[PDB]
């Protein structure tokens, strides 16, 4: 009946041997991830194709927790798959293979929610997917651009299938130790006491002085190979010198800078053993083999999914270059729109008075466009993501050119598993009215008032109010594109925690709507998710209860756990998280702000009475960035820390200030209110710049790394709305006097230009 | 069409999952074989049941060839089950497999040859069958009887898969390196370069002294983690160690006494694992469960297949104890005989004038047969085979009685396969007749005379003879209960080779019937195989063909290898050869037997000018134990010396000196017969008796664990035979004046007295 694990395997390996991959199997060393096996890591390197399956236990020391945990284990089982090259629809054979494991798909719903790969021990990234079914990830999916630092030609898909959360998914239990194995034993028997043993070593007897010199042994023995022509032997030492690392990082006697050496003498080593592969296979003469390669007008390009501001900036972008060179052509036209989803860039000029103009510049103007993050599948054209079709049609006749290795057509594509998979159009006019068939709303905005109409219509169907910030609501928006508002409650007792843990884990996460009482304003026991397509209600409330459950389970011990220490001591960890190497760590950050604070309050004229009570602040900022809540949860920056502090006593401006440290966290994001607040700001980007500024890496593509893009630009933001005077040079050698960097009066004048230059851009 | 490797390896998980045992996945550690796997070692203790099946690769550094040996590997795939409790028809289910795995059953030949498992270094041991099919060996089948010094209970039975060696007799290969993976790849492309690089290292560049400093520290933390209850991990490094410990022994830096240090340490290290592995289930409860147990007379027992010698003393013993009681009880009785074959021991009392008597009297008699090695399938009744069935019948009348968990019937079963599987008698009279009918002949004779004149026909049909020595005959005759000789050929070029080689390796180990032709006595390309039962004739030519080309192959190799440096060079390995630790090595025994050969020829009156010839024997004694012919081909012992000293140019006595000094090899050998020969096989036993009695390790129950009586019986017979004169007790004194080992004259008399007793045995 309901599937156990060895089913689940040999369906796997049944399915994706039929498909053309040979099944392998996992190799007798340790490993953290299939990524790193020896029939992945060298054997995508080269020209010869590729195509391979195999499952592989994954152990990670990090993990352990003795199997009290419901879903955290020390040892995982994951199935992997190697397609190379691109053989053009890994999509199609994912959810078919999906189909084939027992899984529902057109009733249960399926996302694909962007996520990028990065590993640089191995020097590999890719793009890509994690894909959530029905509110849990179960799979990645990544096309990867480059391996041990050479360029990948031609490109290879991976897929990655975590099994251990997909079978407590289908099975509907909450804990590991009850998912069945097979008839008459269940997972616990077998693996629990293993789990017990091997979690006890893992944390606290096990030997380091032998792993150090392990990790001596086999780095030499690896470099000796190395220059004897043998890259296997090589490899597989790489393999054992990196788990006993881990097992090093386990009991935490990894110090805070000895990582990036590490990182860096393995990430050398593979990269060596890398470049010997590809010169050894070139010298055999690649057995394997070798690669070889007035009407409307309504323009789409039709690529897998996109992120969302990906989808904004490439409309508007293809809208005004097209509206220009149609201009430049001389060719007079009507009202030009664009539209857009996740799967589609479509941009409608009508009444258009051609063809060979457009056959001979469509090709540069769909080239013309830019992303920050590029990608290829076949040859070096770029794009965000492979393109896969494209909807070029003027009136009644189809424009035909070539790009991408796709030539234009009149076809295009429905929602998923529909009678509307796929369709053709033969007059441009039904073009917007042909989408309407397939239930697929194909402009944005539409699909906002859609939502907050269905949302308040479900939320006052049991007397309460949502709550819908901006930006959760332009990201639901592009996330779908055919809304299905749907309503679920969950267990009372966990409203006995902070409001801000509940509405937190539930937005930044989750992307749910939490609903208030219309009346005294209290949290309900209520929310409302946004399902695609057509699926079955049932099937999908079920699903979100559990796993909201199983979230909010996580934060009631964690919890607990963090009342136990009184936050003063919790300041003392901050040394484990690096701001950079000349400047020190978040303590050394807090103690130079804590002895700056005083200073910058009499600056800003601020009344000296409140003086003890602000230093008593500067005291404790930030001390929740070490705390197990914070660590969980990202967005709960400082106010976890005003309510901890409220329990523990301190005043509540104290709070508002360590809360307002954090304010603004972003663009948009509301300033800092209260004065203690404002000088800890004022102190803490006044030492962020003074110390980036006198250290190095400032500007960078005027992107983010190192927090210096859009940090310099709140320092004014809150200096401004706030009306306080203040002296930034003064301010800023009193911020220098106490940096362990010395700063010249150099920097000081750099910063002084700078931030007049931020200040010039917002004024 | 024809099979490849990953759908074999799919369909034995399959069918093993149907049956009730739970597939699992092989561990990332490196193993030598999968009885080594913490799935097999530890789990086959305590009263808990377990059903398990994986697949493993066994990783062997003393096996690396470079790929050029067309069968052998330093790494190969096997298939693994285990089933505990015995579930009573392990053999059903086996060939069950080899027939949802693609093999004929019925058309093959299926034959169980005796082969018991040992392994010190874990501490077990057990009983049961190698499988041959057709030729090849291709399983192992085993009933564990103690491991890790515990005896087991209750009892579980393993059968081993490999996989390489199936594979290369179904698709018809002669090289594993064009076996085909999958569609379009062959096991060369993917496997061919791994095996080079590998070997490469395993031989040449592997560092040793790191080696040495890891079975260290693996053993030092197996200590550490057994003296904290946490038994998974001390087992795990124990894997390592034994895996380090190989690699250091493919090197060859093993020294020759260092070798029973090593495995004391880690049959220790093993042994106290498994006891606390026991303690620590016992503590927890056992989740998984416990254990909880006148007329003719025809008398038959039916196990599984015995081995020869015991068919023949079972049938001696039964019979006699059985025509003894009846004479105790007082009933009167005809002629009384015997039967046998390897599934039946029967016999058969005419006229028999009681029921009560034999009902109560049976399970004595058939508890009172002994054999030298018995076992236990359910509960401690012991015999050398489980017993299944036992068709105890007077006239039409069924006797009742209990014993072994078996009821007495009147059920019996016939060839395997066959329309007559099963079948039931309902008269006594009609029981030798109703065999008749089954193909099964029942008398040890004319199974005799039936296999030799068919054997006649058919070599007498290429005009050639046969050579049948008795041993050889015995031995087939009761391997085999329904005889079908089949004639075959093979390539002309082996018989190049010298004549030894040829008919030494058809017979040992075979059995196969050379065949010399009728005139000049030259070797014919001819042979005869005795198949079993209703095979088809040309399936068993084909595999048997290929099998015997696949071993002159290998032989011819070896003899042009052996065939470069001298019969003199090769005597320096004799240091590598272990007589007993007190007397040193082989070299030192021939060293000794060298400077005492010429006393011993004097006082055997042999003549004084061959002195200096015999002593030039001494110098090459047994030089051929250390040459690759003699390596592989145990039974080539001096002969092959003798070719080489031919070549060499050696004289024809010292030749037959060197043969002689092993004649006789065992009871019933001829003895030697040239002067030199008998000198040398006289100091050789003399030195021999010298040296164990001097040093310990007396006559084991008279089984001759290291030699010294069947050894002296040999001595004594070759004393009589060639009517020699010789002075026992100066001969004696002369040859412990050479031993290392101080030899007082007690031993002397000892050793006097001894030699006296084995020849009044004889006498």
């Amino acid at each position: 009946s309901v599937l156990t694990f060895q089913q689940a395997i040999q369906r796997l390996q049944d399915y994706w041997a039929s498909v053309g991959c040979a099944v392998m199997q996992c190799s007798n060393t340790e490993v953290g991830a299939g990524t790193m096996n020896p029939l992945t890591f060298l054997r995508v390197l080269g020209p010869e194709p590729w195509n391979v399956a195999y499952v592989e236990p994954s152990i990670r020391p990090d993990d352990s927790r003795y199997g009290d945990n419901p879903n955290r284990l020390q040892r995982h089982t994951q199935f992997q798959v190697i397609l190379k090259p691109d053989p053009g629809n890994s999509q199609d054979l994912f959810l078919h293979s999906l189909s084939a494991l027992g899984i529902n798909v057109r009733e249960h719903d399926i996302r694909f929610v962007e996520d990028n790969w990065e590993s640089p021990v191995l020097g590999a990234w890719g793009l890509g997917w994690e894909v959530w079914m029905d509110g849990m990830e179960i799979t990645q999916f990544t096309y990867f651009q480059q391996s041990g630092s050479l360029p990948l030609l031609p490109v290879s898909v991976e897929i990655t299938y975590g099994l251990e959360r997909i079978l407590m998914s289908l099975q509907g239990v909450d804990h590991f130790k009850n998912i069945q194995y097979t008839k008459g034993i269940t997972y616990g028997e077998l693996f629990l006491e293993n789990e017990k043993e091997m979690s006890a070593y893992y944390l606290e007897h096990a030997n380091v002085d032998n792993i150090q010199k392990h990790f001596d042994d086999f780095e030499e023995e690896a470099r000796s190979l190395l220059s004897l022509w043998l890259p296997i032997p090589a490899y597989d030492h790489v393999l054992k010198a990196s788990h006993a690392f881990n097992i090093l990082d386990s009991r935490g006697f990894v110090g805070v800078t000895e990582r990036a050496r590490y990182f860096g003498r393995m990430r050398s080593l593979a990269r060596q053993c890398a470049q010997l592969w590809v010169k050894t296979r070139e010298n055999l003469g690649y057995p394997l083999g070798t690669y070889q390669e007035p009407r409307a007008f309504v323009l789409e390009i039709g690529t897998e999914e996109l992120p969302p501001h990906d989808v904004i900036e490439a409309t508007k972008q293809l809208e005004k270059s097209l509206i220009q060179i149609l201009e430049k052509r001389r060719l007079s036209h009507g009202k030009v729109r664009s539209y857009g989803t996740p799967r589609r860039l479509a941009v409608v000029v009508e009444n258009l008075n051609a063809d060979e103009v457009l056959t001979e510049d469509l090709p540069t103007i769909i080239s013309g466009i830019s992303f920050p993050k590029s990608m290829r599948w076949n040859s070096n054209i770029v794009f965000s993501r492979p393109i896969r079709w494209i909807f070029a049609l003027h009136g009644d006749l189809i424009v035909p050119f070539c790009f991408a290795g796709i030539s234009s057509g009149n076809q295009s594509c429905g929602l998923r598993n529909s009678s509307l998979a796929n369709f053709k159009v033969e007059a441009a006019e039904l073009y917007l009215h042909t989408l309407e068939k397939a239930g697929i709303l194909i402009d944005m905005q539409e699909r906002k008032q859609r939502i907050l109409h269905d949302s308040s219509i479900l939320a006052e169907g049991v007397g309460g109010d949502i709550i819908a910030p901006d930006s959760l609501v332009q990201e639901v928006i592009n996330l779908v594109e055919a809304p299905m508002p749907i309503i679920g409650r969950y267990d009372v007792s966990f409203l006995a925690l902070p409001k801000d843990v509940l509405i937190t884990v539930m937005q930044k996460h989750q992307k749910y709507f939490p609903v208030t009482s219309k009346t005294m304003g209290n949290l309900l026991p209520c929310f409302i998710t946004v399902a695609n397509g057509a699926i079955k209600e049932e099937v999908v409330r079920k699903g979100n209860e559990a796993v909201l459950r199983a979230r909010y389970e996580d934060a009631k011990f964690f919890y607990k756990m963090d009342t136990q220490k009184k936050l003063s001591e919790f300041r003392d960890q901050l040394s484990s998280i690096l701001f950079h190497e000349r400047l020190g760590t978040m303590l050394d950050k807090m103690k130079r702000v804590e002895n700056t604070v005083a200073e910058v309050a009499l600056l800003l004229g601020i009344n000296e009475k409140m003086i003890p009570a602000i230093k008593d602040a500067a005291a404790l900022a930030m001390s929740d960035l070490a705390t197990n809540i914070v660590t969980e949860f990202t967005s709960l920056a400082g106010i976890m820390a005003r309510h901890y502090a409220l329990r523990d006593g301190l005043s509540e401006q104290i709070a508002e200030a360590l809360f307002e440290i954090t304010l603004p966290r972003f663009s948009g994001d509301v300033f800092p209110k209260t004065d203690p607040g404002i000088v800890l700001a004022v102190t803490d980007r006044l030492d962020s710049l003074v110390g980036l500024f006198g250290a190095g890496c400032q500007p960078s593509s005027t992107n983010d790394p190192f927090g210096l893009r859009r940090i310099s630009y709140g320092l004014v933001q809150i200096l401004v709305e706030n009306k306080k005077n203040f002296d930034l040079t003064k301010a800023l050698t009193l911020v220098a006097e106490e940096q362990p960097i010395t700063i010249d009066s150099g920097v000081i004048d750099e910063v002084v230009q700078f931030v007049t230059r931020r200040l010039e851009q917002l004024l």
